[PDB]
């Protein structure tokens, strides 16, 4: 950071403020700033003709938010609180994008139930009203000293009412309201969420949207006000004034630098036309909620904060909004390398969960233990979440490993007879600077995947220095594929012959190929399981649920394939390999 200290003092000309050096310490941080990924996420194919990231176009009349968010650190040192901190973040996050949040998918890795992550998220999740459509829960010793808690949230919002995730012109103001600001963020790091606070700012944000009272917003996380303002400000190329002696406080002897650097949860920015702010508070307060009109924005592109009369800091507002950018590493793909086979346990979620009262996947078209979540929006319109990673294969081979992860996403989805949409992603991996060809090779695999598969990058989220003593956590890209599926056309399990349909090795040349061969049999209303293993118990357990026994001899496969299990009444008949193995009936 000497480094960075050195950049921000030739940009400033002279040494950095108590609050510049609070305020640039959050913002030029790896969490905030993005140092080492930024060049990278250049390179990803990304959403373009979406006028803010994390949402998708999916008929025309709706659109999908979504976004995918690690909370890695926090549930390291305290695996509930970080677990349902988590949750509450990723729920603001889409809810700012102007949709009501419907549907969580998690993504959990650890070396064990940690039985606070599961009850974190189920309690949260519970008392929120938001269901739980799906999770994804790997159990590794590589991950005993590092879990990984990665939730990925939906939800649908009309074209007509899309929020902006910036401010847009001079003379806007900036709303703070929620939560009240106190003293948050070792377990100095930790702050607890609190459910029906949020619950209360999921209604009072969609009732402003209603109104039209919101013209931008975003949720607070990281960096508390400072955060938000900046960064609102920054995507406009505009500047901002901002006011804290406004900031509706919990603890009123709080220092300025405080106030602004504050990480109290529940909290949510608001950008709008000053006239409309005094029904924005009439509504927070109806809600039972703190509110004020906290920030100024500025054609100036310069941040400038104030305590009353008092200037708290000034500086050009884009020197926060970018961190010095690492340089990144060209990455050259050899061949795919041949995969041993690294013990990865696969827990059911929906039986996890089940103990902590919580249910996983209710509303779905087809239950998610058979691999994606599909949720009906309409009576001939749906979309389908599928979170998935190799962490296995990327220990070995991090390029081929990574990008196996997300076409076996494309599996997954065209498997429940979706069109894959786009992607978010969130990157968990140790320490760039002690491994720089690591990222370099996980940040390009998923540029080359987007490139091969036709499926952009919507969203995402790099949780970087996963480490404990130096020793990295396996290098794990969480791919959330959205997908656009009708769910008239979704097949269920019935009484019917199993096949397996392809090839139990890889070859990248004939991936395309399979894809055809599932969109032919999906199109037949064949019911296709894609998964590593091939058959797992969640499958089988799955099935019990339809009354269905499955018998079958499984094929030999290797640890990365490119197989499937195919239910039909019939031989599947495809430019593709097939064999009879079993049946599903009862
Ligand atoms: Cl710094």
């Amino acid at each position: 950071k000497l480094r960075y200290l050195n950049i921000l003092k030739e940009k400033l000309g002279r040494e950095p403020t108590f609050v510049e050096l609070q305020a640039f310490s959050v913002m030029w941080s790896e969490h905030c700033g993005y140092s080492h990924t930024k060049k990278y996420i250049r390179r990803l194919p990304k959403t373009g003709f979406e006028g803010n990231a994390g949402v998708v176009n999916l008929d025309d009349y709706y659109s999908v938010a979504f976004k995918i968010e690690s909370h890695n650190h926090p549930s390291a040192i305290e695996p509930y609180n970080g677990a349902a901190t988590g949750v509450g973040g990723i729920i603001r996050d889409v809810l700012a994008m102007g949709a009501r949040p419907t549907a969580i998918f998690d993504s959990l890795h650890m070396s064990r139930i940690i039985d606070g992550i599961i009850e974190g998220i189920a309690d949260y999740g519970n008392s929120i009203g938001v269901p739980t459509v799906g999770g994804e829960l790997r159990i590794s010793s590589l991950y005993a000293h590092n879990p990984l808690v990665n939730v990925l949230a939906a939800g649908v919002v009309r074209n007509d009412m899309l929020v902006d995730s910036k401010a847009s012109r001079p003379g806007q103001v900036i709303v703070i309201f929620g939560g009240a600001t106190g003293r948050d963020g070792t377990k100095l790091s930790i702050q607890v969420g609190d459910p029906f606070a949020e619950k209360m700012l999921i209604e009072a944000f969609l009732e402003m949207v209603e109104e039209g009272l919101v013209e931008g917003a975003q949720d607070l996380g990281a960096g508390g006000v400072l955060s938000a303002t900046s960064e609102l400000v920054a995507k406009g190329n505009l500047g901002a004034i901002v006011h804290l002696d406004r900031v509706p406080l919990r603890e009123p002897d709080m220092e300025p630098w405080e106030i602004l650097i504050s990480e109290s949860q529940e909290r949510m920015a608001v950008v709008t036309s000053p006239q409309k702010a005094s029904r924005i508070l009439e509504i927070a307060r109806k809600h039972l909620l703190f509110g004020d009109v906290v920030a100024e924005v500025i054609e100036e592109p310069v941040y400038r904060v104030m305590y009353r009369n008092d200037l708290v800091m000034e500086v050009p507002v884009q020197l926060l909004a970018n961190a010095p950018e690492e340089d990144i590493v060209e990455y050259t793909p050899g061949k795919i390398p041949e995969f041993k086979r690294v013990e990865f346990e696969e827990v059911n979620a929906r039986e996890v969960f089940e103990q902590y009262d919580h249910m996983v996947g209710t509303d779905t078209v087809v239950p998610p233990g058979f691999g994606a979540a599909v949720m009906r929006i309409k009576r001939d319109g749906g979309y389908s979440l599928v979170t998935h990673s190799r962490a296995d294969l990327a220990l070995q081979d991090t390029y081929w490993g990574t990008l196996i992860a997300v076409l076996e996403s494309v599996r997954k989805t065209l498997s429940v007879g979706a069109e894959p949409l786009a992607i978010t992603n969130c990157v968990n991996y140790g320490d760039p600077d002690v491994d720089p060809v690591g990222l370099s090779a996980m940040m390009t695999a998923l540029k080359n995947a987007c490139e091969f598969s036709g499926v952009p990058v919507a969203s995402g989220n790099a949780s970087l220095y996963n480490t404990y003593q130096g020793k990295p956590i396996p290098p794990t890209l969480v791919v959330g594929m959205l997908g656009k599926v009708n769910p008239q056309k979704v097949a269920k399990p019935k009484p019917s012959k199993v096949f397996a349909v392809g090839w139990n090795d890889f070859e990248l040349e004939r991936e395309k190929e399979l894809w055809r061969a599932i969109r032919k049999l999906s199109e037949e209303g064949a019911f296709i399981l894609s998964s590593s293993q091939l058959l797992t118990r969640t499958h089988v357990e799955t099935f019990r649920e339809y009354g269905l026994k499955i018998e079958v001899k499984l094929p030999e496969v290797r640890p990365a394939h490119q197989m499937v299990l195919v239910f039909s009444e019939r031989t599947p008949v495809v430019d593709v390999p097939v064999k009879e193995i079993g049946t599903l009936s009862r």
